[PDB]
């Protein structure tokens, strides 16, 4: 029942090393991430729903885990998540349905 | 100045043949598409913004063209499009920046 | 030795929730799936071999597991599977060779 | 009306240069291709139908062009092609529908 | 004979708009790009060869065009490019061979 | 602490079966791999750095494991690896950052 907690913590352990050893790269990346996700015409929660759809489409368990955790923090509802996953399935077929299952599992895990 | 009009019309010519020759497949696909894009907790425009992000991430000129055209129909603003493209670049890097350029070109074309 | 049984069962647990909570989406998707896989000019086994190649190309363990299980049910032979995996390697190189290994493991697991 | 003839000829012009300048790489690649596509439990036409599905899933106009041309040579029917494209749409959603349209265009072009 | 000059110029026209309208996003992205490509344990030419391999693997004509142009600027040789494309084919199969052809075309175009 | 040793060993077990049962395919694939990775204008270590970038971009844990192991054998430095991973992040965004973390974990595992 802690699959995605373990995935995200293991990635974070390595990213801490990147922040130390490639600080210019990680600073640049953070600047891109902050600029992309800031509140604007689309609010942060809406932008994170887009990130989740992309994470599913890219079949990336790590991104699914991190963006799930953020969606819980931003008080996204289960229904908002399900509707975003539906769009991923429309644009990805069978494989995206498989990762949509992973996204629901992650969201439920972090909603604990 | 009609790049995406030509791309979408050429695809539509083939899809008309699919509707005739594989009607069960195309009916099933349409049912999935309608269920995915219907108004709910996320409105149709928001769902189409997600579709556009996915189209950019999938590097699909056809989808970029169709979803651009729909965004114009749903009265999405330029700023809403730019913010969705920003999320694609965050989740895709250089390649997604290239297709974000295509998406802006398509949106401007259909806004004529 | 039950890797893919676990993977598929865990996905199925989530899909059961999708069937309850997004029935229109799942009905649409099922309609598309049934239309795509039905006997026609190509038989069901041949279509599942194509699905398995696509699963390997998409590097999707879930799809690999489900389609493996279906290939066993449809009495695909080991040699038919190997020849399909060969085509995936030709069209995908090193990475596809890695997922072809997973597909053989899954097929052997469900053939038990 | 010669879109894919032009795409395949332009690629072939470059591949002739690779055959001259990287003969060991091209010989290796040819050996893989021949081993993958040879008649066995699956006949060559069936293997090419698999290649066409993969080409659509990979959104590769070049691959779509070449494999279309080969399918015509191997006397694949329009209906066998359509059914293969249906499997790609099932495993790829909207983006694969867009490239399925390209595949039908290519098949019709080389059927002239 | 000016295919990639056109592709890159058309993308650059849109990116100029992004620089004006999303300056924080483009500044962040530029910071990431500069940090990634700067001389270090690997020199700039070596890093651009890696970028070209990734562009081919990502089947991105735009990236192929830009990175080709930069490789010429950095005085990469034809043989260094060919060897990089060989690695892409090994890791990508048929589809990568198709985009390796595009990369050679782009390199020859910007070497004029 | 043996995640990638386990992944690579499990794949190798299946590949041994492919070598026995599909020797023509595996011989062809080996010929391509040897031609691609041989010393030339780029040395073997440089070519493996390219393979590692591609493995990250393709989000392939198997490929990441094998190419990590080879990089250790070819005496690649940690800094050369980091810089290669930086290029992958530049060309892939968030998802590539997640697999770069996996690559660093693999490299550290095989450096033991």
């Amino acid at each position: 029942s802690d699959k995605f907690s373990h995935i995200t913590k293991d990635i974070t352990t390595q990213l801490a090393k990147f922040r130390k050893e490639m600080p210019e790269l990680m600073t640049g990346f953070s600047s891109l991430a902050q600029a992309a996700t800031k509140d604007g015409a689309l609010d942060k929660k809406t932008k994170e729903l887009i990130a989740m759809a992309l994470a599913v489409a890219k079949q990336c368990p790590g991104c699914i885990g991190f963006h799930s955790q953020t969606l819980v923090k931003l008080q996204a509802t289960r229904e908002e998540l399900l509707e975003t996953l539906g769009m991923a399935v429309y644009m990805g077929g069978g494989p995206s349905l498989m990762y949509a299952a992973e996204a629901l599992e992650a969201f439920e895990e972090f909603s604990k």
